[PDB]
């Protein structure tokens, strides 16, 4: 269970997120805009959700808050992705209920070990 | 097969470049600054560099000088690697001779398909 959800508005960050998933045994799914993502919610269910802060038609936190509205959505792991400088620096500290984060740009090998360490985690409390 | 030279001292651009280009075959080589990259100029040759605008140790228009004054690597193609925002507004226009550029971020398709066009040009 290895699908991984890439909800990520500029294209040349989603596309190399779903090479470097692809070449390490995932099955990367491309969602280039809120309604794009939220189409996704059903079967087969996302195992991971890499989300950008915001997006065309409609921003992270509100995918989140959307997410957390159903039984079958609300326990699938959120790692946001967040853009070094300015936007990485409104983020920061911002609790969501996202499970982690990376910033970009990232090397392949961190990508993949933070969304390896997020679905191993155990469920909190 | 073909060796190409990643001349970037950004770790995660520099590393998702040579991850793309080792999957598609190609023989990449990384250079994080400018001694490293200048290390690499020896048998065999790189086939292309993909060359960041600013190093530790020394800048890519340096770079750009030594190759050229070198009969051996003076018809090497010469890729840039640009960074949106300041870098791109300064260097735009600059006459380096370096035989094209690519804008990061870029995905996979685009690095590749940019390469192959200046090495067939
Ligand atoms: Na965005
Ligand atoms: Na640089």
């Amino acid at each position: 269970a290895r699908r991984i959800l890439v909800v990520e508005d500029e294209a040349p960050i989603r596309e190399m997120v779903c090479f470097v998933l692809e070449q390490n045994g995932f099955q990367p799914v491309e969602a280039e805009d809120y309604d794009s993502a939220v189409n996704q919610l059903n079967e087969p269910w996302p195992d991971l959700i890499l989300l950008a802060w915001m997006l065309p038609g409609g921003s992270g936190i509100q995918f989140i808050k959307h997410l957390r509205r159903e039984s079958m959505t609300r326990d699938i792991p959120v790692v946001m992705l967040t853009a070094r400088g300015e936007e990485e620096d409104r983020v920061r500290g911002l609790e969501t209920g996202a499970d982690d984060c990376i910033t970009k740009p990232f090397s392949p090998k961190e990508l993949v070990a933070r969304i390896k360490a997020v679905m191993r985690r155990i469920s909190p409390m």
